[PDB]
């Protein structure tokens, strides 16, 4: 389409990340404010999540129960919300610096950008013990997506691409993406189609399977867009940050 929407959030201030459940529910971490608010599906006014103590939270990820994992940066550590509850936990992920994005499976397995340290671990549930994935020279990376296969996708910010590995790989592969400053962030569907906020040149580009054919997509007044999500109907949800708005398009 080329129809736009500015969902009805209020008082942003620099937000980070999104996140879409299947019902089409939307949240997002309003990093200037640190709080993480929500708009639930059907509903026309947010609510704001009860996590206590965030700092500069910096993305967001939900699963099919509603649990929802935020990346508290300026804290150096991943919490979690499990629907209904008042009290969050702190995952047993160790030595984390200002972790910058997160996903989840439906295995319950947490994937995280590891900012500072430039990598990327995981925690498969029940675990206390995080992985390091075989990624190589990423630098300050900025924000994970995974898919139903346990593929992972990581925009590798400072070196202006994105890598992937598929579950059981140690090589990881550079994604045919041109032309990209500064990603941001990164969604992907169950069709292989690769989304990015290429912050640096305010725009959010779509990598075709297959094809590897690069598309620009027609949202208009962004600035400095900081993250994505996707839908199963290529609808596309954006933190516009340096307009304190999340905006949407849907397909074509």
């Amino acid at each position: 389409s080329n129809t736009q929407t500015v969902l009805p959030f209020t008082g942003l201030n620099t937000p980070s990340g999104v996140a879409v459940d299947s019902a089409g529910t939307v949240w997002v971490t309003d990093h200037g404010n640190n709080r993480v608010v929500k708009l639930a599906a059907g509903s026309n006014t947010q609510t704001v999540l009860p996590f206590t103590g965030l700092n500069t939270p910096s993305g967001v990820a939900v699963d099919s129960a509603g649990t929802v994992w935020v990346t508290d940066h300026g804290n150096n550590r991943v919490v979690k919300l499990a629907a209904g509850s008042n009290t969050q936990t702190v995952l047993p992920f160790t030595g984390l610096n200002t972790p910058s994005g997160v996903a989840v499976d439906s295995a319950g397995t947490v994937w995280v950008t590891d900012h500072g340290n430039n990598r990327v671990v995981k925690l498969a549930a029940g675990s206390n013990t995080q992985t390091v994935l075989p990624f190589t020279g990423l630098n300050t990376p900025s924000g994970v997506a995974v898919d139903s296969a346990g593929t992972v996708w990581v925009t590798d910010h400072g070196n202006n691409r994105v890598v992937k590995l598929a579950a059981g790989s140690n090589t990881q592969t550079v994604l045919p993406f041109t032309g990209l400053n500064t990603p941001s962030g990164v969604a992907v569907d169950s069709a292989g189609t690769v989304w990015v906020t290429d912050h640096g040149n305010n725009r959010v580009v779509k990598l075709a399977a297959g094809s590897n054919t690069q598309t620009v997509l027609p949202f208009t007044g962004l600035n400095t867009p900081s993250g994505v999500a996707v839908d199963s109907a290529g609808t596309v949800w954006v933190t516009d940050h340096g307009n304190n708005r999340v905006v949407k398009l849907a397909a074509g």
